[PDB]
């Protein structure tokens, strides 16, 4: 009702996202796609992986409940009926900025084509431990040529909001967010409150997400606000069709959802040979 809007937006965002890099996996001749969906939460994405024609996906999240939920709703979707293919799926609970997911693999071997972090990188910046973690967890087992792809609130959008306020707060009808306060902002926990209308979320800047993703030898693909990549997207009719059938420009979104939703930016890495 109320971010239903908004949420659809997230939705098609993501799937363009995920569509086009799967695409290019498929063009450098790789047949069977495994993929790591890390933080995959209530499996929001379930069905955009099996419209992707998989054949493994591994959902993971800090949230046991989430995971078991998302796992229901994957027993559903393949307990349809005359239900085309659909990929063979592991569930794993666990902290990814804490925890090695290898540890937790059935398969311990396991490589993936992909590396899916929507809405999730953001948490793991409580701590440069946390951070590489998590980062390891996305990339340490991407074959050469993987990717690994996301969406995280931009934070150079996010301080310019700040330091424009008569507070350490910001916002509208729609969203709110609160830091612990302005002028300070570490490397790790930078911790600021965001309420959709509520967790406690970190600052990532970005150049040091770039760095950092090089330990595991990936570069950077591409780095682009959501207003960039909304822009770029919808030149192509698939993609605004799309977008209409799943029901600042004039534009789609009312200029408080614009607001709210030009926070984040979206980003690929590569993992290099
Ligand atoms: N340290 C951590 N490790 C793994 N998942 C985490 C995490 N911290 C938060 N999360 C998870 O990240 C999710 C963010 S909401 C994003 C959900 C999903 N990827 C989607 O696009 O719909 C939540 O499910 C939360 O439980």
């Amino acid at each position: 009702s109320r971010i239903f809007y908004l949420r659809n937006f997230n939705n098609w965002m993501k799937s363009v996202l995920i569509g086009e890099f799967l695409e290019k996996v498929r063009q450098k001749k790789k047949r069977d796609i495994t993929v790591l969906d890390l933080g995959c939460g209530k499996g929001g994405d379930l069905l955009k992986w099996k419209k992707g024609r998989i054949n493994k996906l591994v959902c993971t999240d800090i949230a046991d409940v989430s995971v078991k939920q998302c796992q229901q709703r994957y027993e559903d979707m393949k307990n349809r009926r005359d239900s085309e293919y659909i990929f063979s799926a592991e569930f794993i609970t666990a902290d990814s900025s804490k925890e090695l997911l290898i540890d937790k693999f059935r398969d311990p071997q396991m490589c993936f084509d992909i590396c899916s972090c929507q809405f999730v990188c953001h948490y793991s910046f409580e701590s440069y431990e946390q951070a590489d973690m998590m980062l390891r967890n996305a990339c340490e087992r991407l074959s050469p040529g993987g990717y690994f792809i996301g969406t995280t609130p931009n934070s150079f959008e996010l301080i310019r909001r700040l330091e424009a306020s008569e507070t350490e707060s910001f916002g509208n009808e729609i969203y709110t967010v609160k830091f612990q306060k302005k002028g300070d902002y570490p490397l790790f926990g930078c911790k600021y409150d965001f309420n959709l209308e509520d967790v406690p979320e970190f600052l990532v800047y970005f150049p040091l997400l770039n760095e950092m993703a090089k330990k595991y030898n990936m570069k950077l693909v591409y780095k682009k606000t959501f207003l960039e990549f909304y822009e770029e997207k919808i030149k192509n009719n698939e993609n605004k069709m799309l977008l209409k059938r799943m029901q600042l420009p004039l534009g789609t979104l009312s200029k408080s959802e614009w607001e709210a939703t030009s926070i984040y930016l979206v980003f690929a890495f590569e993992k290099q040979q």
